[PDB]
């Protein structure tokens, strides 16, 4: 595999978004990955709807802004038979009445592949090979709070008890040796203004760090 992999690099990444009061982060990372494997696909990036996914994907088992999990956006993308862009169908971040319309669909799904759980070296395959993945972590600290720089480490992180989806985009390290302070790219749905321009660099190969590996996914298009 690549010492090093960014998505942002190729075009496969839309600029960060915001979820504001909302406990959406599962509609960003799905759209997030979505939008990553409808460019591999079509070469057009296009940025996908958050709000359709929080106001339809109750029945997949979702609770719009109190909460939800990415395999679930992706099964009713499939069982919906698509997904509205962001500029058709807008957020605003509180639960709302579905509104989907095929017409306005620009991302379709045939399911969705699990990353061997609670592998980085999985996780690390999927990503060099796939695009950009959907990951749960915990992100339950003030610490992944005021993020700002450097590689995030936080000895309270749990591998198991996670609630929070994010993106991972890519992987690399520092300094010269690609085998050591090593780290996870991740894109986070706070704003650009949270964290390195809305990014994180979180710990890899430091026994699955915060759950990166544990709950790992990505649509199938
Ligand atoms: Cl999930
Ligand atoms: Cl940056």
């Amino acid at each position: 595999l690549p010492k090093s992999v960014d998505w942002r690099k190729k075009g496969y990444v839309t600029p960060v978004k915001n979820q504001k009061q909302c406990g959406s982060a599962w509609a960003f990372s799905a759209t997030g990955a979505l939008e990553g494997q409808m460019f591999r696909k079509t070469g057009k990036l296009v940025s996908l709807s958050e709000q359709n996914l929080v106001d339809c994907s109750r029945p997949q088992g979702n609770q719009g802004c109190n909460g939800g999990f990415m395999a679930r956006a992706f099964q009713y993308v499939k069982e919906n038979g698509g997904l509205d862009s962001e500029e058709s169908y807008p957020y605003v971040a509180v639960d709302e009445i579905c509104k989907y319309r095929p017409e306005n669909s620009v991302a379709q799904d045939t399911g969705f592949t699990v990353v061997a759980p609670g592998k980085e070296k999985a996780l690390m395959k999927a990503v060099a090979t796939v695009g950009p993945i959907s990951v749960a972590m915990d992100a339950g600290h003030s610490s992944f709070q005021f993020y700002k720089s450097g590689i995030y480490f936080e000895p309270d992180c749990s591998s198991k008890n996670l609630d929070h989806g994010v993106l991972v985009v890519g992987y690399g390290f520092e300094g010269a040796n690609s085998q050591n302070s090593k780290y996870w790219l991740v894109k986070n749905s706070w704003g650009p203004e949270w964290g390195s321009n809305g990014y994180v660099k979180i710990a890899k190969d430091k026994n699955n760090h915060c759950g990166i590996a544990t709950a790992a996914s990505y649509p199938n298009v």
